[PDB]
Parts: structure tokens; C-alpha cells; sequence
């Protein structure tokens, strides 16, 4: 169709509108006391929300041009939630300072390719800094600390969070789930995870990740690659005929008919899936043949005598649930009796005495932790159908983000440490001037996200800032405000802690998206009507 | 319907603003360093590229005569690259700068006429100074030079094609494919190439670059004319119960009916194709018959006593895939066990020794190179589909780029080429004032894109010039400026050259579309309702 | 211009030049944060200096040939 273009300063100058209209509304969400934004429900009453992610999913405008701003700092700031579990509006209110203040670089004559050459330097050294700064998760105390922060200050899923935590390891595998009654509680159900791919892209169900969720699904395992199709349909269809969805465990299978006939035949009904084994070697049975056995099932092989042409629905593993990933997989559950699952699993526990590969050992103890200790699955509640899906995302990206603290570490909070990190650009030196902008273009974004939240709690931002500043030198690089009472204190000690992750990804994507719509030469977008 | 003729000077005037904003859209992403250009995607986040081929795509503009200035340069540039692989976006900045100081001389007075004469004079001896100027590629270490630079200076297609190139020979067939693996590997496959094409038009399938593809098909081998249609039939049947393509090779095709019935009776099922037989001579049949044991069949022939209505579908030849092109055929490789296959090898090796005629020994040993070296199948992964279809089509193109650097040579790259060149027409001379215009409108056009490569780095255009212009006699006709990192070196020993192809055509298609619309008198178009 | 047109009669076009030269590059420092009035006392303590250099390259009169080298240029 006809399209129109804009060039040069007017193309960016659509970019600054666009941006600044979703910045605005999203950056007076930004800490703990947010301020309230309003959304029209249709034949409904209006939303009051202080969530930020939430106000971001309705933002999009009439004009093309300027809603090219707004989508292109959406998605980069929702991929800092999609890798740490939060900053999605820590990552806008960067996005927005470091674009504002590029282009009033660019207006006064400066070369906007060394400007984003300074920046480049410049988020380096930040995030060098944000390294040094943080400091490793040392046990409950942090772990419920951070999961309380990165939900709404509530200390009820942090404690939950916490305690699963506990209870499957400190970096095993923990799943959400709901349930109709009033309260949350936390069940150890035994199961796995292991890092397995599914056989074929055609088993998506629900999900648009391309991934696959099943609930009480039954288990077809296999010691070999996957059979004929005519092997499998008295299984495809009985099962069916049963209402019961399925999986098959095998090694591999034949991409030319056998993987397209088999989802082709059930594409039009609940579906069916297909996983891959763990790791190398012979030893793959100990995990295949324990999982059999855990969940009620048998391995089946010609050369165990389980002939195809004979097969009964009653060889399949049995369990609660199971979840497939790109290159994961977990199980949850078993519909077998539990004391004798409990004594197979005793197989495992001589295992560890008698296994002679370090392979399986590496993946040993583990393998007793998700089922003794369970996977943990949290069972959210809500007395109505919006909290709950409120409550639903809310508890996964807290789990995700605790995941992020363990994996790297833990800074302080309320953007302290973008504060502290921001204090190196001050003896950072560059032998080009435009370049030098780009430098303190960063330093000036860095200590943007705590004015905002001290402007937002009621505070002048700049006299916060100067504070926190000083209590650098005069208390501690930990020190800083409390935007929760109004005072200024220790951020480590009070728990007011963010993941490192969090805040290294958040000024990285900021800095990417910024720099690309700096030196965006053109817009091409369809004349509406 | 009702149209509407715009005559002489505002004719010009319209086609000069629809080429300026093609240009003025896609120049900017000139060079290593291009600028970004942000392309709506509706229901979809906005597209980043900095290609120029992708901005070109999807430029159009509601005026029609506006449009037809866009469209009769983004035709002209895009023969350029469907001729010598790259050059899309440098046709289109020369056809640009052409075609503007073309339309001031014309202003000033001068006679159009004679403004072409200095034009066409002027780019005859551009050309023959490019020539002059290349020099061949000698081996491997070009070759992936040229790969390089023809993809986006990414060094692991560079290297793959390279792999690719001496793998199966410099004049030998290759192909680029896909799989499921995110990582791209290179597979030789026990594959031929031929130079006979297709035997009717129709056989033409969807891709946009008209060259028919084929998958999973059956092969046919006669060593007569085609027979009636009702003896394929038993054959066609049998093998659309079979559900594979079929392939019919034969030395050719009664037009009075066959040659529509072949095509009509298969329009409205799976459909086959039909190729000619390749070679000369009695080695037709050597070609036939040694190819068809090479594809795990044999020939068939009515007249031999082998009637089609008895034929098995296993007596014929499978292979993984066939590729024909209008004036060539190509096979991918055959499904048959590959040590009979490498031994059937021996039966062409002794065709050194046991065949006298020396017509096709020039092609013998190169059937043994096809057949040793294979064809080169570039499996091409990527993260995500959408992506692959990115990566495919610049690999391909930088297949296509790098065969051309071997017919003509290469020559310095980031413009330094036609820098060089421009520099013998300020010793050309003609007696004619108008027609001295138009040489020096060719000087001031070939100048233009190093320009445009500084400029989009970041560099001042006219004093990169001036200094490239110098290091022309100080250093040597080599010497240019390197945009990846700002300085100048030589170019050809830093790699940055270009195929002599590519530049000898942009600027050969460019001059022609400008000096069709410096005379342009009238243009028709049907009024928008 | 009119004060250099006043005073010495020619160099017009150098003064103008000159000061779009001064007010361009004071708005880029300006812009990254330094003090105006600190910009005009670094100005002019550059402009004593150059004065004084320019006074060192100065070359007396020594008779009509230079009178007619200065007459020739400035008068194009
Ligand atoms: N009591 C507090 N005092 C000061 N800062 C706080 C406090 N609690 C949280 N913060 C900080 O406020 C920020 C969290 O606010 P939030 O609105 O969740 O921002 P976000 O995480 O970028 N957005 P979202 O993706 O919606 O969670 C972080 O920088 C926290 O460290
Ligand atoms: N490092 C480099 N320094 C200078 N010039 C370069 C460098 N790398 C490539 N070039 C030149 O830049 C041009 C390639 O840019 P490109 O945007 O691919 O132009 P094109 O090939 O005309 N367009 P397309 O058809 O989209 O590839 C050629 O003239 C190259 O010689
Ligand atoms: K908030
Ligand atoms: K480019
Ligand atoms: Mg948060
Ligand atoms: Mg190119
Ligand atoms: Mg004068």
C-alpha cells in the first residue's frame, strides 16, 4: 500500500513525542508509593492501578509514527522483565532520560555517532560498577527480602516464596498454580525438571511461547527412538477415546512422516506431546527407568518383550502435571502409590553409594530433591477472577526474579545503586568532546529512577538525591532513602534490595533502544484509511 | 478509464521528487555504518533494519507519478542485484545523483540530447577504467573476503562459503537450505550439475526469483521422445498413489498436444515437470544412465520392451532433491546407499581412460569434481523463523555476489573503485560544450558514494574525498577510507574490495534509468477516481 | 560590522565571520553546563593574548611598496 515517510529531525522528533506519552504515564507508577493511574473498562468500571506493567499493556496511539516510539521502548523494557522478572518501568524511565538528553546533544551540534560512542563506554563502566557493588544471596533472610520487594511490598507471597524456595533447593524448580479457595498455600508435590527439548514445534497447546503445559496427562516412555505410527494409534486413539491427553518419551523420532502424522491426526483436538532424554549414555535409563517407575509407568522395548501389536492403556506413567519448555522439561505429580514410590526412590538413594559416572552424580541429589523435597508448586487464591489473574502473574515474575538474585547477587534498592554505579563516570575520561556528552548523558539517567520515586512519594527529587550523595561518603555506598516512611537509612539492612540482574539488564536494554532511535534516519509506515 | 498526461518540465518535476524521497530513504543506509530506518509492522512491533534492499521493498507512495519514479529506479537497482548479487542501494544513490545535476544542466539551458551523448560517453570510459583497475581473485583467502563483505561483514558466512566454494570448485553448483538447528553447518551432498534447463514454462513454481524448486521427487529416465500421454498414465497414477513428485527426463516433446497435456491434465494435483536430457552424442545416454545409477534407478524406453504400464516405482530414480534452472539442471544428491554410489564413481573414472573422444573430457573430471566435491548445501539456522528468512536471503545473495567476483575480479571497495575511475575523465575531452556537461555530470555521480559512506559513519563526505583523492598518487590506486574504524588504509589489503561485477553494472543500470527520465516528455496515468 | 567599519573601514566581513564563529562555540559549552559569565572572562583574557601576539607579527610600513600591496588587496 502507499506509504508515507518522514526524514531526519522530524522522524525523530515523532520518536520523542511518542516516547515521552508512554514514559509519562507509566514513570508516576515508578516505587512503592506510586501514584494512581485510571483505565477505562468498557460496559465496566475503571481500573485503579499503581502496577506500571500494567498500565504499559494499554498503551498505544492513533499516530503511526509516534506509536513507533512507544512500541519500541515496550518491548525492550518488557524483555527486562521476560530475563529478571522486573525493572519494566525502571527500564522506560532510563529509556526516556537517555533519548531526551541524546538529542539535546544532537540539537546543540554534537556528532551523534560519538555521542552513542560515549554511551557505550559509559553503560560499560556502569555495569563494571553494578559487578563490584553486589553482593552474593547468602540465605532466607535475602531470599524472602527480595521476593517481598519485587512484589508490592507484600511479605505474604514473600514468605511463600521463601519457604518453597527452601524446600526445593536453592536453585531447584518452582511452579505456580491457582485454585478456587480463598487462601494460598504451598504443596511439595514430588516430580522433576530436567533440561530436555520436545521432538517437534507442533505441540503447542495453550501457551504462545510455542511451549507445552498438560494436566493429568498420561506418560509413554521409551528406552529407543519412537516407533511406527500404526504402533501408537490403538494409544492415540483409546486415549483419546478415554479423554486423556499423552506423552512419549523416546530418543528420537522421524521428522519426514512419523513427526508430522502424528500431530497432524490430532491437530484438530486436544493434541498430544513428545519429549527428548537427559543428558548422554546408557545411564539415561536410570533417569527414564526411575520416572517410569516413579509415575506408575513402564519403558517399553521389543526387547523387553512389550510387543507393539499388544499394547493396553494401563503401561503409562501416570502424573498431576506436566510442563514442557524449549529445553526443559518437568513433571509434576504421580497418580501411583506414594510409599512405593517413595521405596523406588530408595533405587536413587543406593544409586548415589553405587553409581560409578560423574555425569549422574552431577544431576544426583538432585534428582531426590524435587521429589523428596517436591517441586514446588504454589497454589495462588483469590476470592475473585481479577485478583487472581492479578495475583497469578504477580507471584511468577516475584519467583523469577528471586531466581535472577540467586543466579548473580543483590544490590540496594530505590536506585542506590545506579546512584553509586554512576559515581565512576565522574573520573571516566575520553580524549573526544562530543563523546565526553555521551558520558554524562549516562551519569545524568543513572540517578534519574530515585528522583522519580522520591518525587512520587512526595519528595523533591533533587534534595533526595543530593542526600543519598552525601550519606555515600558520610555512612556507607548501602545508604539511602527509604521511600516507604520518608527517611534516610542503610537499603541492605531494611531489606530494600533489588537483584543485580535486574538493574544490569535494565540499563543495558535502555541504553540499546535509546541509541537506536538516536540515530534513526527515516519512518516508513502505511497512510491510514 | 479516464486518465491524466503531465507534459515536459512538470512531467521531470514529478519523477524528481518520487526518486529523491526512494533515495533520500534508503542512501542512508549506505555503507558498514548505515543509519537505522524503523519500517511499521502492523499488529507487530516496529522493524529496525539497516539493509536498504528491506527499506527499498516497502517504498510506495500514493501519488502515481511520483510512485513512478520510485518504482523505475528500484527496478533498474534491482537488476543490479539479480545480475551481480550486490549494488541495490549504490544503483540507487548513483541513479539519484545523476539524474538531479542532469535535470540542473537541462535548466541551464543545455540540450538534453546532447547531455546524454556526454553520459553514455562518459560511463564507456568509467567502465573500462573498472576493468583496467580489477584484478583476479586468486584463491581462498578473496574469496571469503568477498563473502564477507557481501554479507553484512560477518566473518562466519564469509568463511562457510569459502568452506563451500573450494569444497565443490569455483564452477560448481550451490545451493542454500534450512533446518531446525539453530547453528548453520555446511553439508556436501553426493550431488551433479548439468546445463540443460526445463522443458515447458509452466513448470515455473512460486519464488518471487521465478527459479523453480522441486521436493521429493520421482525421476523418469527415457533415451527417445516422450511417448503418448496413455502410456505415462499407468506410471502418473501409480505414482500419484504413491504421493511424490514426478521427473521426466527425455531428449524432447511433441507440441501439437502433448506439450499441454502433460501440463493440463496434472494442473489440479500435485503436478511434474519435465527436464531435458543434458550432453551430447552417445555420451547423452553415458550422462543418462551413469546419473540414474547414481539416483538408485535406470533408464526406461517403450521401444526397449520396458512398457510404462508395467514399470515399478522402485526401478526408478530418487534423489533428495532437484534443481533446474531455465539453461541448467542440477541434483542434489541421490538416496541410494553412497558406497555403491562412490563406487558407481569408478565407472566415470574410467571414462577417463575408457571413453576416446575428447568433447566431453573437458567435462569429464569436472562430472568427478561434481561428484567428489558434490554440491554445497548451506544449512542455515536461525533463532527464530522469521529470522531465517533474513539470514537465507542474504546468504544467497552473497553466494550469487562471490560466483561474480570469479567471472570479473574485484576491486577496491567503499567506493574507491569508481573514484579512481572518474579520475580518467578529467583528461577525456570533447568539442562539444553540452556533452562536456554531461562527462563531468558522471565525474561529480561516481563521487557520490564514498561520499555517502563517510557521511553515514559520521565523517565529513567532502574531506574523506579529498584525502582519498591524495593517497591516489602518495600511497597508491588501492588507498581509501576504511568506515568500520575511521581511517585510511589500503583497501584491498584489509579486505574491503567488492566485486568488479558490481560496480561495472550499478553504474551502467544507474546512467541508463537517469538519462530515460532527463528526456521523459509525457507521462500517463489513470486519474484516482 | 558598524563598529569595525568606524574604526578601521575594513575587515567587516572578518568581524561578522568571526563573531558567528564566538557566539557558535559559546552555545555547545553553554549547553553541556558551563557558567556563561566565566565563558566571557576566559573570552577575554584570550583575546588580550591574541592581541598581543597579533601586535609581535606586526611589520612597520617601509615605503610604496607595501602602501601598494595593501591598496591592490583591499581593493579585491
Ligand atoms: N520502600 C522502598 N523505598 C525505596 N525504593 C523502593 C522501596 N521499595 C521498592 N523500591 C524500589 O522501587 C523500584 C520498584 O518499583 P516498581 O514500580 O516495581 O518498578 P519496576 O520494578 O521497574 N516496575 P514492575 O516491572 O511493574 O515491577 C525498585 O527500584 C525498588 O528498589
Ligand atoms: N569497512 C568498510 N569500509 C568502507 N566501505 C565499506 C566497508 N564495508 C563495506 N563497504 C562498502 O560499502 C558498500 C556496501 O554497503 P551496502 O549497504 O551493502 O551497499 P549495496 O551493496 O549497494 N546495498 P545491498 O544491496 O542492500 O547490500 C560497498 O561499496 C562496500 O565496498
Ligand atoms: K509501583
Ligand atoms: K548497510
Ligand atoms: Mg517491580
Ligand atoms: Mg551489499
Ligand atoms: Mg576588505
Amino acid at each position: 500500500a502507499a506509504k508515507k515517510v518522514i526524514y531526519g529531525e522530524d522522524a525523530r522528533a515523532r520518536l520523542k513525542a511518542g516516547v515521552d506519552k508512554l514514559a509519562n504515564a507509566v514513570k508516576v507508577t515508578l516505587g512503592p508509593r506510586g501514584r494512581e493511574v485510571i483505565i477505562e473498562k468498557k460496559w465496566g468500571t475503571p481500573v485503579v492501578t499503581k502496577d506500571g506493567v500494567t498500565v504499559a499493556k494499554e498503551i498505544e496511539f492513533k499516530d503511526p509514527y509516534e506509536n513507533m516510539g512507544a512500541q519500541l521502548v515496550k518491548e525492550v523494557a518488557s524483555k527486562t522483565s521476560d530475563v529478571a522478572g522486573d525493572g519494566t518501568t525502571t527500564a522506560t524511565v532510563l529509556a526516556q532520560a537517555i533519548f531526551n538528553e541524546g538529542l539535546r546533544a544532537i540539537a546543540s551540534g554534537a556528532n551523534p555517532m560519538d555521542i552513542k560512542r560515549g554511551i557505550d563506554k559509559a553503560v560499560e563502566t556502569v555495569v563494571n560498577e553494578i559487578k563490584k557493588l553486589s553482593i552474593p544471596v547468602s540465605g532466607r533472610k535475602e531470599i524472602e527480602q527480595v521476593a517481598t520487594i519485587s512484589a508490592n511490598n507484600d511479605a505474604t507471597i514473600g514468605k511463600i516464596i521463601a519457604d518453597a524456595m527452601e524446600a526445593v533447593g536453592k536453585d531447584g524448580v518452582i511452579t505456580v498454580e491457582e485454585s478456587k479457595s480463598a487462601e494460598t498455600t504451598l504443596e511439595t508435590v514430588q516430580g522433576m525438571q530436567f533440561d530436555r527439548g520436545y521432538l517437534s514445534p507442533y505441540f503447542v497447546t495453550n501457551p504462545d511461547k510455542m511451549e507445552a503445559v498438560l494436566e493429568d496427562p498420561f506418560i509413554l516412555i521409551y528406552e529407543k527412538k519412537i516407533s511406527n505410527v500404526k504402533d501408537l494409534l490403538p494409544v492415540l486413539e483409546n486415549v483419546v477415546r478415554a479423554g486423556k491427553p499423552l506423552l512419549i518419551i523416546a530418543e528420537d523420532v522421524e521428522a519426514e512422516a512419523l513427526a508430522t502424522l502424528v500431530v497432524n491426526h490430532i491437530k484438530g483436538v486436544i493434541r498430544a506431546c513428545a519429549v527428548k532424554a537427559p543428558g548422554f549414555g546408557q545411564r539415561r535409563k536410570d533417569y527414564l527407568q526411575d520416572i517410569a517407575i516413579l509415575t506408575g509407568g513402564t519403558a517399553i522395548t521389543e526387547e523387553l518383550g512389550i510387543k507393539l501389536e499388544s499394547v493396553t492403556l494401563d503401561m503409562l506413567g501416570r502424573a498431576d502435571k506436566v510442563i514442557v519448555d524449549k529445553d526443559n522439561t518437568t513433571i509434576v505429580g504421580g497418580k501411583g502409590s506414594k510409599e512405593a514410590i517413595q521405596a523406588r526412590i530408595e533405587q536413587i538413594k543406593r544409586q548415589i553409594l553405587e553409581t560409578t559416572s560423574d555425569y549422574d552424580r552431577e544431576k544426583l541429589q538432585e534428582r531426590l530433591a524435587k521429589l523428596s523435597g517436591g517441586v514446588a508448586i504454589i497454589r495462588v487464591g483469590a476470592a475473585t477472577e481479577a485478583e487472581l489473574k492479578e495475583k497469578k502473574a504477580r507471584v511468577e515474575d516475584a519467583v523469577h526474579a528471586t531466581k535472577a538474585a540467586v543466579e548473580e547477587g543483590i544490590v540496594p534498592g530505590g536506585g542506590v545503586a545506579l546512584v553509586r554505579a554512576s559515581e565512576a563516570l565522574d573520573n571516566l575520561k575520553v580524549d573526544n568532546a562530543d563523546q565526553q556528552l555521551g558520558i554524562d548523558i549516562i551519569k545524568k539517567a543513572c540517578r534519574t529512577p530515585i528522583r522519580q520515586i522520591a518525587a512520587n512519594s512526595g519528595f523533591e527529587g533533587y534534595v533526595v538525591l543530593e542526600k543519598v550523595l552525601q550519606l555515600g561518603k558520610e555512612k556507607g555506598k548501602n545508604w539511602g532513602f527509604d521511600a516507604g516512611v520518608g527517611d534516610y537509612k542503610d537499603m541492605v539492612e531494611a531489606g530494600i534490595i533489588d537483584p543485580t540482574k535486574v538493574v544490569r539488564v535494565a540499563i543495558q536494554n535502555a541504553a540499546s533502544v535509546a541509541g537506536t532511535m538516536l540515530t534513526a534516519e527515516a519512518l516508513v509506515a502505511e497512510i491510514p484509511e
